[PDB]
């Protein structure tokens, strides 16, 4: 039997979502209880956490642009996702979106992470460029599993204190 329903036209569904793309919430997984995760992201969102996953995510600019902070072999970098733009980004590779438009739309896609097989979630310091808090974690949904992750680390100046250089993170913004 069809699990996860008929086709439907994608464009509609964004649109008719679209209150639901934007803050607070920000994005809406298309499909519950699959083992391809399919998200689609909107803005306006800006975030200092970095992304290890353990596998990899497929992206597709639909609406607007975006980009990916990244470390790529010790340098901080940034990949462009600009309207139109695909993506394929390898396990591991730490990255932080940044999606500064209103009504802008991408198209995200993981795998459901086996059990044993962690997320992790990172900030480094914007002074010496040492990691500075990670938190691992099994993920299994977004929605309960992660936020507080986040807001313990906004609200520890602890977890914010970079190890190296003593300078405390800003936590949420920048
Ligand atoms: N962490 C993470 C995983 C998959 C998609 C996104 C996205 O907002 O581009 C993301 O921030
Ligand atoms: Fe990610
Ligand atoms: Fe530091």
């Amino acid at each position: 039997m069809l699990t996860y329903g008929a086709p439907f036209n994608f464009p509609r569904w964004i649109d008719e979502h679209a209150h639901l793309l934007k803050p607070p919430v920000g994005n809406r997984q298309v499909w519950q209880d699959s083992d391809f995760i399919v998200t689609v992201v909107g803005g306006p969102n800006h975030r200092t956490d970095y992304h290890d996953d353990p596998l990899e995510e497929f992206f597709y600019q639909l609406r607007g642009n975006a980009y990916l902070n990244l470390w790529v072999d010790g340098r901080r970098e940034r990949a462009d996702l600009k309207e139109g733009d695909i993506f394929l980004l390898p396990p591991h590779v730490r990255h932080s979106p940044q999606r500064p438009e209103a009504g802008s739309a991408c198209l995200v896609i993981e795998r459901q992470r086996p059990a044993g097989m962690l997320d992790g979630f990172e900030w480094y310091c914007d002074a010496c460029g040492h990691l500075v808090h990670r938190v691992e974690v099994q993920l299994k949904s977004i929605v309960t599993d992660l936020p507080p992750l986040f807001e313990s680390f906004y609200a520890s100046e602890d977890k914010r204190r970079c190890p190296h250089c003593g300078q405390v993170h800003p936590g949420r913004a920048a």
